[PDB]
């Protein structure tokens, strides 16, 4: 067990191993930047806030730690370390997570740069490479958007901040909803991993035009923007919407055909237009998958089917388990103490 040292930074006590130096606040928890003297990396250290205050919160803490421990891929955030100052389960209260410190996100590039078509190819390729890996473990990200994509000076990209949101966070003119698939925005049906491909379509469109694709001022305004582009649903999709009320509302709207995407994404690579038409499909059964998209001709310069790995199997059966707070806490403690760092 390492030696820990204590300090107070912005009204919070931080107790961390000596290897982490020069802690400096930066931002579910509080976050500091630090220098990891064991690896030489600049890191983010996150101290969870009240990780075990309720059954819901204790299960959420376990879910986050299980997910971060599993993710081992070049285009996905990984876990560098996890620690607690507690010396036994009986005194276990605090959990700290350590990841690589991320600089700019895709917003700090989309808003503040000039992107060639080659940049768009490389950025979207990496998102899809990470998503092929995530989806192969039957994990759904659910919250893909530019602020959850880290990008460095060399255009290298990592997916972070998995969906692990409130009614109010999704209300109004807010980026937290602009990238969401319509079937989850309006609770049309049980969703699956196809929702992430809708989000990639929204992101790719924005890289090509420099503008948000569907910046709705509320749920209904956003739906109207979506249906104007991709057309109103036919009877085949309407059958799949479980809410009689949602079905009723959709049928109240005048019917519209799918638009010509070459006349929307003016001047874009025709192969980019084609791929957008295959991602931004209203019926989620018919969207292209991540594995299929990697083989699309838009990515011919980067696609390598021998360098696009899948994930180890991921057991999520705990999600249907009904446990007490102390049982979730004990499960989390076991995962902290069994952590093995990466090479
Ligand atoms: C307005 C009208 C629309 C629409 C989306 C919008 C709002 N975003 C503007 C465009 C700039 C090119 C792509 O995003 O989809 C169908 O009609
Ligand atoms: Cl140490
Ligand atoms: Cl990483
Ligand atoms: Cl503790
Ligand atoms: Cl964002
Ligand atoms: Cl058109
Ligand atoms: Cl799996
Ligand atoms: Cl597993
Ligand atoms: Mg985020």
């Amino acid at each position: 067990r390492p030696t820990f040292y204590r300090q107070e930074l912005n009204k919070t006590i931080w107790e961390v191993p000596e290897r982490y130096q020069n802690l400096s606040p930066v931002g579910y928890g509080s976050v500091c930047a630090a220098f990891d003297t064991k690896t030489g990396h600049r890191v983010a250290v996150k101290k969870l806030s009240r990780p075990f205050q309720s059954i819901i919160h204790a299960k959420r803490t376990y879910r986050e730690l299980r997910l971060l421990k599993h993710m081992k891929h070049e285009n996905v955030i990984g876990l560098l370390d996890v620690f607690t100052p507690a010396r036994s389960l009986e005194e276990f209260n605090d959990v700290y997570l350590v990841t690589h410190l991320m600089g700019a996100d895709l917003n700090n590039i989309v808003k503040c740069q000039k992107l060639t078509d080659d940049h768009v190819q490389f950025l979207i390729y990496q998102i899809l490479r990470g998503l092929k890996y995530i989806h192969s473990a039957d994990i759904i990200h659910r919250d893909l958007k530019p602020s959850n994509l880290a990008v460095n000076e060399d255009c290298e990209l990592k997916i972070l901040d998995f969906g692990l949101h409130t009614d109010d966070e999704m209300t109004g003119y807010v980026a937290t909803r602009w990238y969401r698939a319509p079937e989850i925005m309006l609770n049309w049906m049980h969703y699956n991993q196809t929702v992430d491909i809708w989000s990639v379509g929204c992101i790719m469109a924005e890289l090509l035009t420099g503008r948000t694709l569907f910046p709705g001022t509320d749920h209904i305004d956003q739906l109207k923007l979506i249906l104007r582009l991709v057309g109103t649903p036919g009877a085949e999709l309407l059958k799949k919407i479980s809410s009689e009320s949602a079905r009723n509302y959709i049928q109240s709207l005048a019917q519209m055909p799918k638009m010509n995407f070459a006349n929307v994404f003016i001047g874009a690579n025709p192969l980019a237009v084609d791929l957008l038409e295959k991602m931004l499909v209203l019926d989620s059964d018919k969207r292209i998958t991540a594995a299929q998209a990697l083989a699309h001709a838009y990515f011919a310069q980067y696609h390598d089917p021998d360098d696009e790995p899948v994930a180890d199997p991921y057991d999520q059966s705990f999600e249907s388990r009904d446990l007490l707070i102390d049982e979730w806490k004990s499960l989390t403690y076991d995962e902290v103490i069994s952590f093995v760092p990466p090479p």
